[PDB]
């Protein structure tokens, strides 16, 4: 829901 999560699973 948002790329600035990074790469937090999901």
């Amino acid at each position: 829901q948002h790329w600035s999560y990074x790469l937090r699973p999901g």
